[PDB]
């Protein structure tokens, strides 16, 4: 938000103001970089960014410290330099590059398409960057009705994008991601998890209405009463959250699962891509903002 504002205070001291994307800025298939971003926490047009620029952005404007964020970090430069052909250095190239299918991003996303999802043709490929509100309702239904969620919930909702995905994607096209995905459901946890409950730390509870907004909108939701946890979460409860996810029992059970879907994930470890393996086409979609309202400044 404008830094006069205090809407951030005294969790962060130092806001900026949301500016939407513009057609030529970068965007990720990441909600929080693309929030980030849109305030300028990292570049405004999403190029160029040091790890050092993504630490500090995570850790005092989200809430979430380096230790989290650690193994994405290098994921993002291991795949810098598969899609572009070289070492990145300590300057991811941009935002987009992490669209990159079957590397860093994933099929069954709880807010994106998969990158053959409903193409009539093998060669074919969609926008599986932007936020789609379609492919978000499908999450959000599976908690209709409510106002938090818990881990047995978050289970349930993966379940049904890998349904979805494996039933849409062009044949030969879906691959399950279980321990990228659950990292990000305990992500989703860290960030938007009711802290005003009690007993958060160890049953952490979503606001739904948080999610929402932080996913629709590409910003914060301090109009809902949200801020930056604090202390600022770490890889621990991250996780274990995504552990508690997959452990959790399943008491609806999708049709056309991937084999194995229901059990334990692997830990997620450090991607790696053969040298002569050339890099799938990115999507070259106009980054998304929220229209329905656009956001103000404060927003
Ligand atoms: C340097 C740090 C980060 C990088 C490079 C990164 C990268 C990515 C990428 C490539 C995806 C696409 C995966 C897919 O859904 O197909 C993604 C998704 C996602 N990210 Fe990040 N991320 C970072 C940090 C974070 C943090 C700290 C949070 C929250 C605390 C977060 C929240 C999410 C969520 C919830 C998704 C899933 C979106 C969906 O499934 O629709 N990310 N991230
Ligand atoms: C982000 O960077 C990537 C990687 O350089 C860009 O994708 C490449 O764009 C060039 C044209 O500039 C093409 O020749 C390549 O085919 C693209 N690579 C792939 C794998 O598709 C991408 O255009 C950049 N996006 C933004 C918005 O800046
Ligand atoms: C991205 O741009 C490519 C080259 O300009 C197109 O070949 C792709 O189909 C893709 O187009 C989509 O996104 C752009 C945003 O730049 C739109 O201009 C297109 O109409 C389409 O939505
Ligand atoms: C914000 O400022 C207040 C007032 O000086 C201070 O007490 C608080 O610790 C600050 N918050 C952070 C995260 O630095
Ligand atoms: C997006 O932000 C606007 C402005 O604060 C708010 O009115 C709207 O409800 C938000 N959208 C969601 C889905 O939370
Ligand atoms: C989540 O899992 C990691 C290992 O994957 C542990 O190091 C951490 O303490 C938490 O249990
Ligand atoms: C690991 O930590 C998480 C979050 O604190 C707990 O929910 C889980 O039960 C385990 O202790
Ligand atoms: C990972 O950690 C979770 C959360 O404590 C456990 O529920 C699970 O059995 C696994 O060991
Ligand atoms: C785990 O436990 C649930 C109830 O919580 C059952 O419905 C399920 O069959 C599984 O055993
Ligand atoms: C069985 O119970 C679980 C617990 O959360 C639900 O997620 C599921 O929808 C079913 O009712
Ligand atoms: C139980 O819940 C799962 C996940 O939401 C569905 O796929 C199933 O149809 C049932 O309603
Ligand atoms: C749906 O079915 C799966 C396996 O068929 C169970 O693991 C789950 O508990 C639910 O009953
Ligand atoms: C289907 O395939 C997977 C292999 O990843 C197994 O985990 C599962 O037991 C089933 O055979
Ligand atoms: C989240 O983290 C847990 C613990 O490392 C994994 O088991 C899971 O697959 C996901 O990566
Ligand atoms: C990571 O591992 C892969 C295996 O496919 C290698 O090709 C790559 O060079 C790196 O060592
Ligand atoms: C990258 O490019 C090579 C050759 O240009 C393809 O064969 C490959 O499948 C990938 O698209
Ligand atoms: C997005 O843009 C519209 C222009 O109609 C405004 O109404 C809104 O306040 C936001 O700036
Ligand atoms: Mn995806």
């Amino acid at each position: 938000q404008e830094p006069g504002s205090g809407i951030g205070y005294p969790y962060d001291n130092n806001t900026l103001p949301y500016v939407a994307p513009g057609p030529t800025d970068s965007r990720a298939p990441c909600p929080a970089l693309n929030a980030l971003a849109n305030h300028g926490y990292i570049p405004h047009d999403g190029r160029a960014i040091s790890r050092e620029t993504l630490q500090n952005a995570f850790l005092n404007h989200m809430g979430i410290a380096n230790s989290v964020i650690e193994l994405a970090l290098t994921n993002a430069f291991v795949v810098c330099e598969y899609v572009t052909g070289s070492d990145c250095g300590d300057s991811l190239v941009n935002l987009t590059l992490l669209a990159e299918p079957h590397a860093f991003e994933h099929d069954h996303s709880f807010s994106r398409k998969d990158y053959k999802q409903g193409v009539a043709n093998s060669n074919d490929f969609i926008d599986n960057r932007n936020f789609d509100a379609e492919t978000f309702q499908t999450s959000l239904d599976v908690v209709a009705g409510k106002t938090h969620f818990d881990y047995a919930d978050m289970n349930e909702i993966r379940l049904q994008r890998e349904s979805l995905s494996n039933e849409l994607d062009f044949p030969g096209w879906f691959t399950e991601s279980k321990p990228i995905q659950n990292v990000e459901s305990g992500f989703i946890f860290a960030l938007v998890s009711d802290f005003n409950l009690p007993d958060n730390d160890e049953n952490p509870l979503v606001r739904i209405d948080w999610w929402k907004y932080w996913f629709t909108n590409e910003s914060f939701p301090y109009h809902l009463g949200w801020h930056p946890p604090s202390p600022a979460r770490e890889i621990e409860f991250v996780t274990s959250a995504s552990s508690a996810v997959l452990a959790a029992s399943v008491t609806s059970t999708p049709s056309s699962l991937p084999s194995g879907a229901i059990g334990p994930g692997a830990e997620a470890v450090p991607l790696s891509f053969a040298s002569t393996m050339t890099p799938f086409l990115l999507a070259t979609n106009a980054p998304y903002y929220a229209q329905d309202p656009t956001l103000g400044p404060n927003d």
